């Protein structure tokens, strides 16, 4: 339900990311920070590569209220996010994002999964972006 709702906001931002590519035919892409349990939202540039996208449209960094956690997979691949509770050098207060959105429409398959701390990141509220290129928003529990 937070989970739910941080869910919902990562689906809506891609979205519009995705739109945002083909519409004006630029590159941009997602970095997601398991550590931090950040999400970036960045637009390829020629004279500085990837930078977060400054727009009138969206904030371009998320991060997940305490009490939620997020892990993510790279096409069939594993969940990425190690078991420890802390990674000691992160807790102190652009790097290339895993996912590409492209101009053509064509988004890397991932799963993104978030959930309340406590709990691992199978079929949880998730975020998928499919081989086929269907872009979709799973409750928990929902198959595929």
């Amino acid at each position: 339900d937070e989970a739910k709702i941080s869910a919902q906001s990562f689906y809506q931002r891609l979205l519009l990311l995705n739109e945002e590519a083909i519409l004006s035919g630029q590159d941009f892409g997602v970095r997601i920070d398991v550590d931090t349990r950040r999400l970036t939202f960045l637009q390829l540039t020629a004279d500085k590569g990837w930078q977060k996208w400054q727009n009138d449209k969206m904030t371009n960094q998320t991060t997940l209220k305490e009490g939620l956690q997020l892990d993510f997979e790279l096409g069939g691949g594993a969940w990425q996010k190690d078991d420890r509770l802390f990674n000691p050098g992160s807790l102190f207060d652009e790097p290339a994002p895993q996912l590409f959105v492209l101009s053509s429409g064509e988004v890397t398959p991932f799963t993104l999964s978030i959930f309340p701390k406590g709990q691992e990141p199978d079929e949880q509220w998730r975020v998928t972006a499919q081989e086929n290129g269907t872009l979709r928003l799973l409750a928990p529990g929902e198959s595929d």
